[PDB]
DNA sequence: TTTTTTTTTTTTTTTTT
């Protein structure tokens, strides 16, 4: 901007710069309908502030309920909620009420809700009054607050207390019930972890219970009603002075889950009890929230205000209840808790700028320039609260890694962020840095962003016709117990029909009620689904009103994933040996080391074993075992297409097993560690499998820690902990890494499958507990999914395994394959794996598909079409031409671009076609794979497939085909454009070769040469095929085999 | 601005200075 004229018409002046807030409201919440009434949510427009009285702060804001920009609504922000963090853009809720007539809010009228749909735990709201900055570091970095000795027996405590007030609080069922509830596996599980002996905790607990009978007996009693408790009790209830008599008649809940659209608050309230105040001869009845605590009887602001919140929870489900109980079982001491309106406000205030700094994480700098991570709230200067935090060590090195001449920061905090942070170095510094802003951008993305509107605000028919809104329906069946928290449910809908889609057994579901009012109520999963009736495994056991009610379910979706990677990437962080050594490994790229081979690198009795193991094996695969035994740090093994890694890790154990080597094993997913686990069940090599067994595959559910459990009565931590060390072999998930059995177990190898493609800082977690490990991975396969843009051009998309590949001394390749024929092979030989795979027999080399009725198949087609036509049909038919590239080119083939993904219905039509067909000439369904690049395009190539009702091949996008194979495989490359759009997608060189890998002896390819040759794996791809003539141009849609079809 | 997706769940609190 020079002359004199930039100035001039530079200035402006309202829609498009609306039109840009909508957009950017929407990457933060997408699809926020906008409203009026009791859910009202105004997007806002303007902030200002002004100046009343004389130096007092007002804060003028210009907000709409609808699109139409004219329904200009102004509000002012008085007093403390002047302050309030609002930028425009921002969805709020004005819970204060109005709608009708926002105007003004200030200390005495009126709620502001800053983002509503993002829903805070009163916890954390709890938290931030002392440290806004310690909530906002608990609320994300999640495992650095470790389960101590009181918070066990606080949670005992807790379910004893429950457990007594739905029967007896008479001392010996109390007795049974402690005794009982001692013995629970998630209790030894956490004393397992923090190496307790039970009866020390059995008696810690005993000594309580005479309080739970105090309690019980000065407010449970039935009896007169002069004789309870007297205590001042001032609600908003018109008269609130002079005492009264409390009487607790029932527990009506325990554990009542809740979400509070309208605060953008979520809690889950110990119980909640049926009370009567008797009043002189009077009495009312009122359902209030009562909250347990086992701590020091302190009545600590926190305390309080975890009750006041409890209130509103509670509105979101029944009346105001004005007040809640405090309890602190202790002592048996009973608070009462009003909640005031300066409390409610205060506290829902403060709940803002909670909310802000949790949304507020990544900063420009420059309207569209490069990211940042944003600092948090700041380092507080009351260091009595520091000195003992938990959250203090990531703190200090959060303030480190993201930090600003000034600081000008407590002088005496300055000096123990040093203390916590001397043992790091500038790289590491920035690696763990550059982690969390990767990590964020990530967790950010508008996919892992959607709200809960769509479950309180449009009812269940018109989001069950897609996604899963499946629901109004209905139980009577009796709950089956199972286990504490998991509750068998059976559902079904009133009367007749009633359809399936997007609802496959499994899936994770939050079951909702008809109204607004039974909203949350219980999440859980889905055991199997029948198309009249479903069943569904939940925490609550939902008995409460039968019959009458009807419930909508839901799904759900990640983003908050991010915190087992930030707890492993804190932990890197930390000052321990084993940390020091992964950052040097990691960061710093230390040399791994090998040694030479000796004869008594294994232990004399080990060695037959090992060498009877070895024989079975290929070249590549000894001398990859050879490498993790020279190993004294890491050993990476690059598994190539259907070079056998799961017989290769199951070699591998099998031989660090016979070595006397305790072993973790991991992977990605549930089945690759289930796949090489079936393996070493045939060799009778023994281990034990942790996670959740109904995720575990049913020949290796019998090896689970929760069946063996089950099974043997396990109910004491000696028994527990007796399963924890009958196994040196351990397999898990390397999301699994939170089991208690690693706060007390080290191995000596770390294994993990499929290591590249794992996010880099999620397959850290099974490290930290291991001396030695090995990677298995194949950097020319898939990587580790990275949706934003970003991030992935940040590197997140880098696996660890790749990482650490430039180090060759660790690297052995495996070459010798096992799926694919000779011509196949050669494929992907020439466009990917510069020539190193190898043939694994000549059995392999010279197969070809099965189809052992050639002949009447040929005629039974020849019955619309023709002989003469043999171009394609007789060459894509022919066994002997195991590779063959079909042109959609001479015959129209366009796509279709439908909000995202792209189809190709001609070509969906032509492969289906081809399926038919092969079926038909003696080839197993079974035996065939469908791959298209388009998750968008699956779904038609599904459809046309119940159309001409064959439906037992599988349809699927590559990425669901990692690491498994077909013998006939057929890939519609769905893009077939004029000469503009041409996705990021065909661009990866990566997925291409998987699709060229899945296949053992036919592929069969389809698309438009034209438009895919610009893609340049496809160039090469074309180059390659056409030098051995096996791209065949097709007819146009009308010649006589291809005009039936269409 | 170009569409590719698995894991872990009691993820809300259990205390303490
Ligand atoms: N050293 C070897 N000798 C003979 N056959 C092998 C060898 N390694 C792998 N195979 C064969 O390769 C096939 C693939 O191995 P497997 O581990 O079952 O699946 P994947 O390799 O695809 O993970 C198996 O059927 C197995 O018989
Ligand atoms: S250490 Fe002090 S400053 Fe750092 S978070 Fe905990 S409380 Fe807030």
């Amino acid at each position: 901007m020079e002359p004199l004229d930039e100035l001039d018409l530079l200035l402006l002046e309202a829609v498009p710069r609306v039109e840009l807030l909508r957009k950017k409201a929407d990457a933060l919440f997408p699809e926020t309908v906008l409203s009026r009434g009791v859910d009202n949510r105004y997007l806002v427009l303007a902030v200002e502030t002004s100046q009343n009285e004389r130096g007092a702060e007002e804060k003028r804001l210009h907000v709409t309920a609808s699109q139409d920009r004219e329904h200009e609504v102004l509000c002012i922000l008085r007093n403390g909620w002047s302050s309030v963090p609002v930028e425009p853009g921002d969805i709020v809720h004005l819970e204060g009420d109005c709608t009708s007539e926002p105007w003004i809010i200030d200390d005495d009228f009126g709620y502001f809700i800053l983002y509503p749909d993002m829903m805070i735990s009163g916890t954390s709201v709890a938290s931030s009054i002392r440290c806004l900055r310690r909530a906002v570091l608990s609320e994300t970095f999640r495992g650095s607050d470790p389960a101590t000795r009181q918070m066990l027996i606080g949670t005992i405590l807790h379910e004893v207390f429950q457990k007594a007030i739905s029967e007896s609080f008479a001392p010996e069922r109390l007795q049974e019930l402690a005794l009982q509830t001692l013995r629970e596996v998630r209790h030894l599980k956490e004393m397992y972890r923090l190496n307790l002996s039970q009866d020390e905790i059995l008696c810690e607990v005993e000594e309580y219970l005479p309080s739970f009978s105090k309690w019980a007996e000065d407010f449970m009693r039935k009896g007169p009603s002069s004789e309870f408790p007297q205590m001042q009790l001032s609600l908003p209830s018109d008269g609130r002075s002079s005492p009264c008599n409390i009487e607790v008649v029932k527990s009506l809940d325990i554990e009542e889950s809740i979400w509070s659209p309208r605060f953008g608050l979520k809690g889950k309230i110990a119980v909640t009890v049926g009370v009567k105040i008797h009043r002189d001869c009077k009495m009312k009845y009122k359902v209030m929230p009562l909250e347990l605590k086992t701590g020091k009887e302190s009545n600590s602001i926190e305390h309080r205000s975890q009750v006041v919140l409890y209130t509103l929870l509670s509105q979101e489900r029944r009346e105001d209840p004005e007040a809640g109980w405090l309890l602190y079982l202790k002592t048996g001491q009973m608070y009462p808790v009003p909640a005031n309106h300066l409390d409610k406000r205060e506290l829902l205030k403060l709940r803002n700028w909670l909310a802000a700094s949790l949304l507020h994480r990544v900063s420009r700098a420059a309207p569209g320039e490069e990211a940042r991570l944003s600092a948090l709230p700041q380092i507080i200067e009351e260091e009595k609260t520091c000195k003992y935090c938990s959250q203090i060590g990531n703190c200090a090195l959060y303030s480190r890694a993201v930090e600003e001449d000034d600081a000008s920061i407590p002088e005496a905090m300055l000096s123990k962020i040093q203390e916590e942070t001397r043992h790091l170095q500038l790289a590491h510094l920035k690696y763990f840095s550059l982690w969390c802003l990767m990590l964020t951008l990530e967790s950010q993305s508008k996919d892992n962003r959607k709200t809960h509107q769509s479950i309180w605000l449009t009812p269940a028919s018109e989001l069950e016709e897609s996604g899963n809104c499946v629901g109004n329906l209905v139980r009577t069946e009796p709950v089956s117990r199972v286990c504490d928290g998991q509750y068998l449910h059976n559902f079904q809908r009133k009367n007749g029909p009633m359809p399936a889609t997007n609802l496959m057994a499994g899936d994770r579901i939050i079951l909702s009620g008809e109204e607004r009012k039974l909203f949350a109520l219980s999440k859980g999963y889905v055991k199997k689904m029948n198309k009249a009736a479903v069943t569904c495994l939940l925490d609550r056991n939902l008995s409460t009103l039968p019959a009458t009610t009807v419930f909508r379910l839901d799904r759900e979706e990640r983003h908050g994933d991010i915190s087992t990677p930030l707890g492993n990437l804190s932990k890197l962080m930390e000052s321990t040996d084993p940390s020091k050594r992964l950052r040097e490994l990691i960061i710093d790229f230390r040399e791994p080391q090998f040694i030479a081979y000796l004869s008594s690198v294994l232990p004399h009795d080990a060695k037959d074993t090992v060498a009877n193991i070895l024989k079975g094996l290929n070249k590549p695969q000894r001398q990859a075992m050879k490498r993790v035994l020279l190993s004294k740090d890491y050993t990476l093994i690059v598994g190539m297409p259907g070079t056998g890694k799961t017989t290769t890790i199951c070699a591998l154990v099998r031989i660090l097993s016979a070595c006397g080597f305790s072993v973790l094993l991991t992977s990605y997913t549930h089945s690759a560690v289930d796949n090489i686990l079936l393996k070493l069940a045939k060799f009778k090599v023994g281990f034990l499998r942790l996670g959740q067994s109904h995720k575990v595959h049913p020949d290796i559910q019998k090896f689970t820690e929760e069946e063996i459990c089950r099974s043997r009565s396990i109910a004491s931590l000696a028994h527990l902990e007796e399963l924890y060390n009958s196994h040196p072999i351990v397999a898990t998930t390397c999301m699994g890494i939170n089991h208690p059995i690693f706060s007390r177990k080290t191995f000596d190898f770390c294994i993990v499958d499929e290591a590249s493609q794992i996010s880099q800082p999620v397959c850290l977690g099974p490290l930290f507990f291991s001396r030695r490990f090995v990677l298995v991975g194949d950097h020319q396969q898939l990587p580790p999914l990275v949706v934003n843009r970003e991030a992935r051009a940040l590197g997140m998309s880098e696996s660890l395994f790749k990482r650490l590949e430039r180090n060759e001394s660790a690297v052995v390749q495996l070459t010798v394959q096992y799926r694919m024929n000779r011509k196949i092979m050669s494929l992907s030989n020439k466009l990917t794996y510069a020539g190193k795979l190898e043939c694994g027999s000549d059995r392999v080399a010279n197969a070809v598909l099965a189809l052992p009725n050639l002949k009447d198949a040929r005629l039974s087609l020849q019955l619309y079409a023709d002989y003469s036509d043999s171009p394609w049909l007789a060459g894509v038919l022919e066994p002997d031409n195991p590779v063959c590239f079909l042109n959609t080119d001479k015959v129209p083939a366009p796509e279709q671009v439908e909000n995202g993904g792209v189809s190709n219905v001609t070509e969906a039509r032509l492969i289906v076609f081809l399926t038919s067909t092969f079926i038909k000439a003696g080839c197993s369904p079974s035996d065939i794979g469908v791959i298209a690049p388009y998750r968008q395009q699956l779904r038609i190539i599904s459809d046309l497939l119940a159309r001409s009702s064959v439906g037992m091949v599988e349809v699927n996008t590559v990425d669901k085909y990692q690491g498994r194979d077909k013998s006939l495989i057929l890939v519609s490359f769905v893009r077939s454009n004029e000469d503009g759009t041409l996705g990021e997608l065909l661009k990866d060189w990566r997925r291409l070769n998987v699709a060229l890998t899945r296949a053992k002896h036919k592929l069969i390819l389809l698309g438009s040469v034209s438009s895919l040759k610009r893609f340049p794996p496809l160039g090469t791809l074309f180059d390659h095929l056409n030098a051995e003539q096996l791209i065949l141009d097709l007819p146009s849609r009308e010649h006589e085999s291809l005009s039936h079809i269409l």
